[PDB]
Parts: structure tokens; C-alpha cells; sequence
């Protein structure tokens, strides 16, 4: 199993990096201004150079900040977090690939997740043998594009706003589980096996929303359009729906530190326990962190933990045939082996998984994912995402096909790219013409 080192595996560098961070905690060593802060960073990162363009995202939300919230900053917030990387006990963390049909499970308290965080935050994760690192010296670095040092700001501030928000955890909040499952889900089910599989299954309900996102149906199974590397981008410029999720709630973070190998194709994951910290506006180059209010539902965002479930789609491009039997078997597969765990979560929350910057066809993904839906005997949330159109065409789509047989169901779905429809039809209107 690949362990993660965390500071304490470099025994020499840790003599100097806890004297560092000591010295914050306890006020020895008061900071006076963000190039003090600079020169801390750099000693904890043990940088050979100085470049004060490695901190110009994180000085730019400094900035941002009045007066008084950079006195916190400095003088509080940094020694209280330099604090929390004190408590750690552990020298390295487990990365395990679970056996066929077992899985790899990593809890942690959820003050322990602050403890790792704040390691991001300082730079002080990587492993010098790999050259790979897991903080935020990435996105604190100016980039040459405007709208990218924008993008890094903004995750930065929804980092900032969750530690935060940890440093003032009760004891008992303190205590709460957080859990990433990495799960192996045995044997792929080829095409034909799908379709005999699915002989006696009836379509079940489909609920359409154009208005709302996935994250705003607290108590389902809540879906994360992963890359197969968990978090994907998250480190770097990602800023599409799977790392919106991570800023939003940066306990998932800790996820890139136990699931190093990317995802197999029968594999998930899910993470348990996570709490929603920020809110936000704006996708990718609009994305902006807005602080939570205090409205009941918001509260209910910020209290009350949801369970995620990270599912890769295939990253097609456009001479892909999205439609083969082997792309269909293997979405059939990595939609349902998801869909299936966590069966007293009798909802699935879900949207375009895999049609945004992978380049499906939603009408192929939504038909595969209310297969598999109703394969796993749940129900599904379909999130439109503004697209008015799409939810028209779903909802004829639904009330034509529900509790209909889905094996036939995913006959006639493969029929189409043949069909005297192909040309001029979507896969949507194909499967309504079959009604008229």
C-alpha cells in the first residue's frame, strides 16, 4: 500500500518545521504583515528561492479583507491553524486498493480533517520522492491568465471561510465521523448480462428540476461528476461541478490523500459526513464565493451531514460512438455499482454526469442513469441545469416510459444510431416519435 508522508515522515525537516509553527502558535513569533507570512511559508515549504509571485492569489484575498479581518488573520487565524497541524500524531496516511468486492475505508474525526487541511493551507504536503504534492502552492502562484488567478482566489476564500469555521467547532461537532469508502464492486456486467438483468425490472419515478442543484436536496444519495482521479482539478484550475463541490465542502479534500490511484472501472467512492461551509455563484470563470446566510435552510447546509457518491464517466471525444455496447455496459456498470450502495438512501441525486467537460450526450446519459436507478430500486432527481428544453423532452420521455420494462426500454434505446430516426431525430425525440 502507498503511504502518504505527512511533515512528520521527514524527521529532519519537522525539527524546523515544528519550532515554526510552535513559535506561530504560541505567539513567540508574531506576524506583522503578509510578507512576514511569505517568509514563514517559505520555510515550511523548505524553498530553495524567493519569488513573492508564489503567494500573489492567497495576498490577493488578504487584501480583500478589511483592516481588521488581516490583524485576525495574522495574529489569530494563521498561529490557530499552525496549532491544528501540531495535534497531528500520524507520520504518513494509508492509500490501499481494496481487493475484489471489499473496500478501503478511511475515518477521521472531523477536527482531525481541519488538522489536514491546514496542512494544505501551510504548503506543507508533498512527497519529495514522487515529486507530487497535495496543498495549495498551486493556487496560491500567479498565473499568466487573469482568469485563473480569479478562479484560485475564489477557491481560497472558500478554504479560508471552512478552516474558519473548524477553529470554532464545539467538542461535539469536533468529534462527529467523517468517512471516505473506496469500494470494489466485483465483476462488470457486459452488455447482453445487462440486458437479461434488467427482464423483470420496471422503469421507477424520475422527478425534474430546472432550478435546483444537486447539493440542494439534503437526505439523497448526492452525486459528484468525478474524474477518476478523485477531486480531479481541485488543486489546479478545476472549477466545473466537481470542484465546486470540494470548495463548497473542503472536508472532501482529505479524499486526494487516501485515494492516490485513480479510479478502476469498477470502482466508486463514497464519502460520508461532509458538511456544506460556503456558498457560491457563478460556474468556472464566473465561479465567486458568497457566505453562507443565516436563513434556516442554510443553517441545514452548514449542520447536517450528506453522503456523496464520486462516479467518473467516460471522457469521450467527438469520434467516440457513445452509443457502443461496450460505452453503454461500461456507464450501465459505473452508474449502477454507484447508485447501489448506500441502500437506505432511496433517492439518488443527479444531473448532465459526464456532459459538460466530458463531452457525452445527455440523452444517452439520462437513459443510462435511470436504468441503473431503477436497477438499484431508487428514485432519481434529474437536474436540468437552466436547460428548459431538456426538461421537456425528459418529462414526455418519463411519462411514456415509467414503469415500463427497462430491458426493452435499453433495446430500444440501442436501436436508435440504426433507426430511420438517426438523422434527423435526438435520442430523446426518437424515443417519443415510438409513442405517436
Amino acid at each position: 500500500d502507498y503511504q502518504f508522508p505527512l511533515p512528520q515522515k521527514n524527521s529532519e525537516l519537522w525539527i524546523i518545521q515544528k519550532k515554526t509553527l510552535q513559535d506561530l502558535s504560541s505567539g513567540k513569533q508574531k506576524l506583522d504583515s503578509f510578507q512576514s507570512l511569505e517568509s514563514i511559508l517559505e520555510i515550511l515549504r523548505d524553498s530553495k528561492n524567493q519569488n513573492d509571485e508564489k503567494y500573489f492569489n492567497l495576498k490577493a484575498v488578504f487584501e480583500q479583507l478589511d483592516k481588521e479581518e488581516q490583524t485576525y488573520f495574522l495574529e489569530q487565524f494563521i498561529p490557530k491553524i499552525c496549532q491544528l497541524v501540531l495535534k497531528i500524531k500520524k507520520k504518513q496516511l494509508k492509500n490501499q486498493i481494496p481487493k475484489e468486492s471489499k473496500i478501503y475505508e478511511a475515518a477521521f474525526s472531523r477536527e482531525e480533517i481541519s488538522y489536514y487541511v491546514s496542512c494544505m493551507f501551510l504548503c506543507i504536503l508533498k512527497d519529495q520522492d514522487r515529486k507530487i504534492y497535495k496543498d495549495f502552492r498551486l493556487i496560491y502562484l500567479k498565473d499568466l491568465v487573469q482568469q485563473i488567478n480569479i478562479r484560485r482566489q475564489e477557491k481560497i476564500k472558500c478554504f479560508y471561510e471552512y478552516l474558519k469555521q473548524a477553529l470554532d467547532f464545539s467538542e461535539k461537532e469536533s468529534k462527529e465521523v467523517v468517512i471516505f469508502q473506496r469500494i470494489n464492486c466485483g465483476q462488470l456486467e457486459d452488455y447482453e448480462n445487462w440486458v437479461d438483468k434488467l427482464k423483470a425490472i420496471k422503469l421507477k419515478n424520475v422527478q425534474l428540476t430546472d432550478d435546483k442543484l444537486i447539493e440542494d436536496f439534503p437526505g439523497t444519495l448526492q452525486v459528484d461528476f468525478a474524474n477518476c482521479d478523485i477531486g480531479g482539478g481541485i488543486l489546479g484550475n478545476g472549477l466545473v461541478q466537481e470542484q465546486i463541490r470540494f470548495c463548497v465542502c473542503p472536508e472532501m479534500l482529505v479524499s486526494l490523500l487516501v485515494f492516490d490511484q485513480s479510479m478502476e472501472a469498477n470502482e466508486v467512492i463514497i464519502m460520508k459526513g461532509i458538511k456544506q461551509y460556503s456558498d457560491y455563484q457563478g460556474y468556472s470563470n464566473s465561479f465567486r464565493f458568497v457566505k453562507m446566510g443565516n436563513s434556516k435552510i442554510q443553517k441545514q447546509k452548514r449542520n447536517n451531514p450528506q453522503t456523496i457518491l464520486a462516479i467518473d464517466a467516460l471522457c469521450f471525444n467527438s469520434s467516440d460512438n457513445q452509443f457502443s455496447e461496450v460505452n453503454v455496459s461500461r456507464e450501465l456498470n459505473k452508474s449502477y455499482m454507484g447508485f447501489k450502495q448506500e441502500d437506505q438512501l432511496k433517492t439518488i441525486s443527479t444531473g448532465k454526469w459526464g456532459c459538460g467537460a466530458f463531452l457525452g450526450v445527455f440523452d444517452l446519459k439520462f437513459a443510462i442513469q435511470w436504468i441503473a436507478s431503477s436497477r438499484s430500486n431508487k428514485k432519481m432527481i434529474i437536474c436540468t441545469f437552466q436547460d428548459e428544453q431538456t426538461t421537456k423532452q425528459i418529462q414526455q420521455v418519463f411519462d411514456l416510459y415509467k414503469q415500463k420494462n427497462a430491458s426493452i426500454f435499453l433495446k430500444l434505446v440501442m436501436d436508435y444510431p440504426n433507426s430511420k430516426y438517426m438523422e434527423d431525430y435526438t435520442l430523446l425525440e426518437y424515443l417519443i416519435e415510438l409513442g405517436k
